[PDB]
Parts: structure tokens; sequence; C-alpha cells
């Protein structure tokens, strides 16, 4: 019906745009550019321009949070169209602030809010909207009072717009419009994705689990480390949805004696039952209920027993969903983790690159910045940075923006023009960077990597073995069952330092756009010195948490040479650490799609029964570099660099023979810097691209890492591994 | 504007200097021993001789702890020029000490503290200026009475400075000049610089978090070995910055 829509979240954060697509307005005969009279629910009603975009499905109409607002209605609700009947312009609009939204800043409001918001922007108003605004490191909200041409109007530039004074008082049923929502996340699509999905059905279609019977998810733990918005999201998800947000702090619960704490945890389960649909959070779970065997007190043990039988209590169809965050997945209790407590969990985790600008968009859209201030080039430099660390660092430019006009025009209940008289330079993050202090740079990375096979050469065969072991079963399991028969789960690479192992796993992961995690020597080594290998446990959790992923174990014969050679230290081949990564493999299933794959300089010294099938059966050779590939690492390696024309990278790769990829690395980590020193030199005695001369005088240090006599060994493994017997002579008879 | 400046931390521990710039006293037209009169926050005003130093800024004056508590102003805060129009010697000026600052020794201030501190050397002095001198492992204060010749006098030779007795009562919103400030840590430039930073806006400008919402920082955690000042540096940050310094 063309009076019938659902809502979906607005991609972009235009106050009165609404998205939708070309099929839907078929049936309505509606221009790109035109208005419409949407009504909602409680009566309520407003007027919008249309969208086209190819994003929404057919009978999905994207709004943005105001609007929606504006409407009265939520996420996935009913919406008609009913096109306006073409309303003309208005002549006077009368329109004020809200008192809570403009409490502490004072002044004249039109060439701060009003005037660059109606600026060449022809947007309708009615006289129930209210509309929020972004400026002055503020997002504040105007509601209309009266319009006289009509109820409904279009805003035109002769339009005189009067705002008299006297803020209206905040209404009865109507919630902040910038507090938190959907849009206020940044870059967790994923885990929003799946806390949505979950949270859907049992709040938004209650009398649904009233009539069917169905369990829908009654506990959902957040984990992640500290500072990635878990309770953002959990605020988000309740304000989308509607349903009303319970809070529970860990540390304000077990700040009350003996007796309120649990009167507490009574009260705000009885509170969220009599409430109608709920989400009780319960913000740092660990510091209400750690594991009951570390606790040394009565209260302890009997607040975590209370909480067990309030989660029980909540099997019921109450329409009460409990969402608790801690950064201990592994140290609360367990019981809390059983069937019918907390059954769902959700890993926030590290933003990516893609995350932390996303974060770094939303915390920089009240902020007035600069036009140098890429906030892209920070968002790829802000490595280790949960989205905590984003906030305090887009504070700390901002703050610092302030510290550098602080008593030039008094801040004295100021001004406004003066408050969006602001900005912050792109050199105040470039400082702040070198100030930042991640709290997450010893984090496990778990990310789709950037590198793609254009940034290898060569290796047509492994890239084809690779492709089948991998892309394969990911992207073509309809094979796999047809023959029935599982992928292989693990690849082992072997071959000389530096020839791209790390970049063809990848690679291969980039390909699938699986998620990538690296295990290093050090980090084996640090599990085996301290005999802490029950962590293994933990990565393949990791792994299998960020299914499709490739886990690969680098230079996975650390242990191997630590103990000494093949035989090792009296020995035989078998460490404890390596013994746990066969028994975490051996435990794995094949339909996560987790791909392990180990890679190793020393094939001879690793542990045989790490080879066997059902583990890394397949053995890869990397070679050293052909000249392709060699020429892909000079590419690779001077992109990002200023480099001129006319040098032949080419013709470089062709008398580095047995050169390996890190020597190509050191040629130009050599000529390039080389380039940086003759800048130096010429800037000093004068107070642009790497020529061909430093490329020469880099090649006058070039030596090659591997020698002839340990390529004649890979070689001769490839071929005890590979040549196989006299078996290519089979054929069947007749 | 030359009656608009911005208060620093005085280099030297001299008590009644101010250091100024050459290109602030290009549009005043000073010379660099003459003396003016600032005029600070709270209708109350002193008089002091500038001085000429490029460290601080073109628009930034450098003043000590007691000149800046005289003008009832703290470090950043706006102070004007006007230069005094040159008041004559005086005559008598009496001045008393603080009770609470002189509790404990007694006996003739004058070989002690007065003549010492106003030996061959020309300090401007105003009805309400009071002064800290350092002396006998001691720091006391000294606030003048009365001055016969008009509010403002300059010290000379053969006036004749009286110290009756009976010292004055502590007032009600002057607090004690050598309790603590950042002129009592010792090299702690980073940390304490870092501090300032973290700490200005919140305090200094209060209003303005409650119209733009920024976060500032709510807490701080100075860690060290013990015996290094952190007590000592948080009461400085306080004093300085004027906030109510609540300690647990
Ligand atoms: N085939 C290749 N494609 C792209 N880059 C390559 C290739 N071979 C080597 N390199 C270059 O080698 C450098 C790093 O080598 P890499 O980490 O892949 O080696 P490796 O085979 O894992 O060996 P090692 O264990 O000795 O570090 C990078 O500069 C990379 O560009
Ligand atoms: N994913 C995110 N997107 C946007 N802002 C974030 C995100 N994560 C953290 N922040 C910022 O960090 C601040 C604190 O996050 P917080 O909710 O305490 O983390 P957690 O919920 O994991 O304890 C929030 O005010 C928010 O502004
Ligand atoms: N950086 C410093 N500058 C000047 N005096 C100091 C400094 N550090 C310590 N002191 C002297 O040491 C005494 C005790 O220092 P204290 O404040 O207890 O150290 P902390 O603050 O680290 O506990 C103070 O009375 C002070 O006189
Ligand atoms: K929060
Ligand atoms: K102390
Ligand atoms: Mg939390
Ligand atoms: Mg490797």
């Amino acid at each position: 019906r063309p009076n019938r829509l659902i809502v979906d979240e607005a991609i972009n954060e235009d106050n009165s745009v609404v998205s939708l697509s070309q099929p839907k307005m078929d049936e309505l005969q509606l221009f790109r550019g035109d208005t419409v009279l949407l009504k909602g629910k409680k009566r309520r009603e407003a007027v919008c321009i249309v969208l086209s975009d190819d994003t929404c499905s057919d009978e999905k109409i994207r709004m943005n949070r105001v609007v929606r607002n504006n409407l009265r209605v939520r996420l996935g609700d009913v919406i008609s169209i009913q096109p306006c009947p073409d309303v003309k312009y208005g002549k006077r609009i009368h329109v004020l602030p809200i008192d809570d939204t403009v409490e502490g800043i004072t002044g004249n409001l039109f060439e701060v809010y009003l005037k660059p918001y109606f600026l060449e922007a022809y947007r309708p108003i009615r006289k129930g909207d209210i509309f929020l605004v972004r400026g002055g490191m503020r997002a504040v909200e105007f509601k209309v009072v009266e319009t006289d041409p009509s109820p409904y109007c279009i805003v035109a530039p002769d339009t005189v717009i009067h705002c008299e004074g006297e803020p209206i008082k905040r209404e009865d049923e109507e919630e902040s419009l910038n507090e938190v929502g959907y849009d206020d996340i940044g870059g967790c699509r994923k885990q929003l994705a799946q806390i949505k999905e979950m949270v859907e059905l049992p709040l938004r279609h209650p009398a649904l689990f009233k009539a069917i019977g169905v369990k829908p998810p009654r506990g959902i733990l957040l984990y992640g480390p500290p500072g990635t918005g878990k309770t953002l999201i959990a605020r988000a998800v309740a304000n989308e949805t509607g349903a009303f947000f319970f809070l529970i702090n860990g540390p304000e619960i077990m700040s009350k004696l003996a007796g309120e704490s649990e009167s507490n945890l009574r009260k705000a389960f009885e509170e969220a039952e009599k409430n109608a649909p709920a989400i009780i959070f319960i913000d740092e779970l660990d510091a209400i209920a750690p594991k009951r065997e570390k606790t040394h007190g009565e209260v302890e043990r009997r607040i975590v027993s209370q909480l067990l039988t309030l989660m029980d209590g909540l099997k019921q169809r109450a329409h009460v969903i409990v969402m608790a965050a801690t950064n201990r997945p592994n140290s609360i209790d367990p019981a809390l983790r059983r069937f019918g407590r907390f059954d769902r969990e959700v890993d926030i985790g590290i933003p990516d690159a893609t995350g932390r600008l996303e974060i770094l968009q939303i915390h920089t859209k009240n902020m007035k910045l600069a036009d140098d201030v890429d906030l892209e080039q920070v968002a790829n430099e802000t490595h280790g940075h949960v989205g905590a660390d984003l906030a305090a660092l887009c504070s700390e430019a901002a703050l610092q923006a302030i510290r550098k006009k602080m008593d030039l025009i008094d801040l004295e209940t100021i001004d406004a023009e003066v408050m969006n008289s602001l900005a912050v330079t792109m050199d105040d993050f470039r400082w702040a960077l070198s100030q930042s202090n991640p709290s997450a740079l010893r984090e496990t990375v778990v990310e789709v990597p950037q590198v793609t096979w254009e940034d290898i050469g060569g290796l047509e065969d492994v890239k084809r073995e690779l492709q089948e072991l991998v892309q394969y079963p990911v992207e073509h399991p309809d094979k796999f069952l047809k023959f029935g028969m599982t992928p292989s789960k693990g690849v082992l690479f072997y071959g000389p330092p530096g020839c791209g192992k790390t970049l063809l796993a990848k690679a291969i992961a980039n390909e699938c756009q699986a998620n990538f995690i690296s295990i290093k020597g050090p980090e084996l080594l640090t599990m085996w010195f301290g005999e802490s290998e029950a962590n293994v446990r933990e990565i393949f959790d990791k792994a299998r948490q960020a299914a499709p992923c490739v886990l690969f174990f680098d230079e996975l014969d650390s242990i191997a040479k630590a103990r000494g050679g093949n035989i090792g230290d009296g020995g035989g081949a078998a460490d404890r650490v390596i013994n746990q990564i066969l028994t975490e493999m051996d435990g794995m299933s094949t339909k996560k799609n987790v791909f392990i794959i180990g890679a190793t300089n020393r094939p001879d010294i690793i542990d045989p029964a790490i080879l066997r099938p059902g583990r890394l059966d397949q053995l890869i050779y990397i070679p050293l570099p052909d000249e392709k590939s060699r020429v892909a690492i000079l590419k690779a390696n001077l992109r990002k660099s200023p480099v001129a024309k006319d040098v032949d990278l080419e013709f470089l790769a062709k008398m580095t023979n047995g050169f390996s990829g890190a020597d190509l690395t050191e040629i130009c980590q050599r000529a390039c810097k080389l380039a940086i020193r003759e800048s130096i030199e010429s800037e000093i005695r004068r107070e642009p691209e790497i020529r061909r001369d430093h490329f020469e005088e880099a090649m006058r240090f070039a030596r090659r890492s591997v020698s002839d006599n340990d390529i004649r060994k890979y070689e001769m493994f490839a071929q005890t591994l590979q040549q196989s017997r006299g078996f290519g002579s089979f054929r069947f008879p007749s």
C-alpha cells in the first residue's frame, strides 16, 4: 500500500530529508525534490521533502531522529506518505528554543542557529514541529509556536523569522532529541545489529511473547575493554526501542552497606517488571558478581546469589531484557553465563580505522572545525584507541583551541556569537596524538586487513592455493556439501625470511573480508617462558567469536628455536604451547570458517604432529620473491613516497636476483632516507622526489639476507615434501 | 589596548617590581625605572615600578605573589596600566605587622625587617598595600595603616617610618601571602605546566563549561615516589587559581 511504510535510520545527518526508493515513488508519482505530509502515531504529523536512494528497500523509508520523534514513532513503525497539497510559502513563522536545551547559552539566536539553518534551504515547517540544529559545539532544539499562513508552510528567504524569547518548558511525553541514539555510535555495525536483532522482538513486540511462548533472549552480556561504549550502546538501544532503561551501577550497588544492596537489586528488577517492556542495564557487572571463589565476604556472595535468583525469576514473559557490561568475560560468576541468565554474549572490541573515523565524525559534529582537519589522517594514526580515547583526544584538541584564544574576547550566560566563533586546527590533533596514551594499545587486533593481492607480486600458484583453501569454502559453501567433504582448516607456510607469508595471509583474509588475528613468535615465547599456555585457548576463542577469521601463527618455530634445533634440549619436538595449539585445532568445527595459517622459516624443526590431517596438513613453500614480486615490493614501499618517474623499478628488480622482500624494503629504507637527509642538508644550506641517484646510492649498500645454502636447504625440503613418487604415469585401464 | 594586560608569574622574587615588554612600553611611553598605578579588581589598586624583559610576550605583565594579591587578582586576569602622575615622596608612612604573621616573634622590627627592606630602594607605597619581607628565617607581612602625603607615596631615605605596635587582625577576604604558590615549587616546570593546563579552563572559566558542553578533565592522579611535593603542587594550583581546596 502506498500509505504504509516502515521506518529506518537515516544514512545522512540532514534535519528534514527523508530517503525513499524509486519503486516506491513509481506508485506515488512524486518528484525528487517535492514535499509530503507524513502522518505519525498519536494524531501527530509533519511535513518533509523526500529523497531517492538505493540503499533502502522498496517499501522502506529512512528518517532521522528529529523527524522520527516529530511523528511520535520509532524504527520499524508504520508511517503513511500522504503527499502535501503544495502549501504556499510562509510569512512570519514564530519559533522559540526549549528551556532545557538553551540553559547556559544566551544571546541572539538568529545569526548562529536560525539563519544558517534556514539559509538556502527550503525546509517545510508545521505548528508542532521541533527541530534540532548543531552549532557552537552544542545541539539546540527549537519549537514553532505559531504559523500565520496555515499550519503547514515552507521556509522562504524573505520570511521574517521571529524569536522573541521566553523559552517553552519541556513537554510531558517528548524526550530529548540529542541524548543517545544509534547515530551516536561509531562503526559498531555488527555488534549493534546483533543487539538490535536480539532486542527487537522482546521489546517492540511484547504481546507476541504472551501469545506464542518461544523463549526470547533474557540476558545479554556486552564485554570488551573499557571505554568501548557498552553503556552508550545499551542506552542507544533502549532509547531507540522506547523501552524503559533502568541502569544498575556496580560500584553504586556495592557502595551500600550489606542491606540496601540486595534491596536495590530487587527493587530495580521489580521496577523493571512494573514498567512494561524494559532493559535492565547492569554496568560494571564484575563489580557486583565476580568469581564467587575470589570473594571474601558474605554480603558479596549474597549479592551474587540474589542476582542469580532475580535473573532466574526473569525467565517469565515479563518483557524485561537484562543487559550487562563487563570488562571481565572471565571474571564474572560462570553461573551467570548459564542458560536463562546471561545467554547471549556480544564482544564490542577495539574500533578499526573506519570505526575510529566514525567516532571522530560523531564527536566533532557539534564542534566547529577548520578546513585542514583531515579527521581521517588522525583516524588512521589512532591505533590502539577505544572510543573513549578518541573522545579524550577530541576534547583535548578543542580545549587547546580554547587555550589559544582564552582571554582575548572575554567569556564572562555568555553570548552565542562568540561561541560559534571557534575552530580546531589539524596541528592540535597532531599534538594530541603524541600526548594520546591509548588505553588499548596492548590489545589483540582483530580487523580485516588492508593488504590485497595487488600488494603481492607473483606467487600465482600460492595465491591460487590460498584461495582454494579459504575463498572456496567461504564463497562457495554449496560445494563441500555436494561432494560431502570438509575444507581443510589449516595451512603451513614455509620458506626463507622475508618472502611474503604475512602479506599472503593478510591478502587472503582481505579477499574474503575475514578478520585477521596475528600471533607472533614473541607471544608464543611469552606463553612458553611463563608456562601460560592456557592463553592459547583464549586466542582460539577470539578467533571463533570473530569468525570468519584467519588465525595466523607467524614464526611458529619460535619455541623450537628457543629450545635449540630439531631435537632442542634433550626432549622431542613437542612443547606445551604448540601442544595447546594442537588441542585447540582438534576442537574446532570447520563450520566456523576459522582458518589457521602457520608460518615458519624452519619447517625441519616444526613438530610433525601439527602437519597431520585435521591440522596444518597442506604445506606451501613461499620462495624468494621473483622479479614481479620484487616490483610489487618496491611499488608498495615506495607508494606514499614521492618517487621520480625516471626510476626503472623494473630494471631495479633484475639484479636483485636472490633478494628477499626485506632486502628491497631496506633498499628504499636507505634510498628514501638518503633523500630525507639530502632534503635536510639542502634546507640548512638554503635557509622533492626519490631520485635515481638516491636509489643507486642505496643499491651500493645492497646485501642479500638469505644465503645460497639456506635457499638450497629450502629447495631440498620442498622437493622431499612435494616431488611425491613415480605415480605420474598412472592411468585406469581402458 | 594599553589599559588591558594579562597577569603572569614573576621570574624574580622582587617585592615591588613588575616585568613588561618593550613593545608594550612603546604604546605607553614609559621609562625603564618609572612608577605606575595598577588598578585591580574589586576597586583595589597599587603602585609599582616597571621593568623590561623579553621572556614575557608583548601584552603580558609579570607580577609576584604579593603585588598580585594587593590587586585582588590572580594569574591571567585583566589589569590596566594607568601610569601614576608622579606623586611626590612620602613623609611619615605608618606601617604595622599582621597579628598572625608576627605571632611568636617580638621586638623591634626596624633594623630587622623595615630598614633593610627600605634601604636604597625607592618602593612605592599605597594606603591599602600589604608587603611581605623575608628575614630571620621567616616571612612576615606588614600593612600600611595611614599615609599623610596623599594615599600614594614613594619611600625616601629620610622618611621617618613609624611602627608603634598593636598588630592588625587578619582581614576577612585576604589570604596568607606565604602559604603555598607556584614559586614554592622547585623545578617541576613540565608537570606544573601540565596541571595548570588541565586545571585552568575548568576552574578559572566555570561558566564556559555550563555553556559549551565539552568535557574537561575531572580526575587528575599525581603519582611519584613519596616526598616529591604532590600535595604541595596540588595546594599551589588550588591557591593560584583561587578554587576551594578540599583535602581528603
Ligand atoms: N611476494 C611479496 N609481495 C609483497 N611484498 C613482499 C613479498 N615478499 C616480500 N615482501 C616484502 O617483504 C617485507 C616483509 O616480508 P614478510 O613479513 O612478508 O616476510 P616473511 O616471509 O613472513 O618472513 P620473515 O619470517 O623472515 O619475516 C615487506 O616489505 C613486503 O613488502
Ligand atoms: N563506539 C563509540 N562511539 C561513539 N562514542 C564512543 C564510543 N565508545 C566510546 N565513546 C565515547 O566514550 C565515552 C565513554 O564510553 P563508555 O560508555 O564509558 O564505554 P563503556 O560503555 O565501554 O564503559 C562516551 O561518552 C562516548 O562519548
Ligand atoms: N618540588 C618541591 N619543591 C619544593 N619543596 C618541596 C618539593 N617537594 C617536596 N618539597 C618539600 O617537601 C615537603 C614534603 O613534601 P610532600 O608534599 O609531603 O610530598 P608529596 O606531596 O609527594 O607527598 C614539603 O614541605 C616541601 O617543603
Ligand atoms: K557513558
Ligand atoms: K606537604
Ligand atoms: Mg561499562
Ligand atoms: Mg612469516
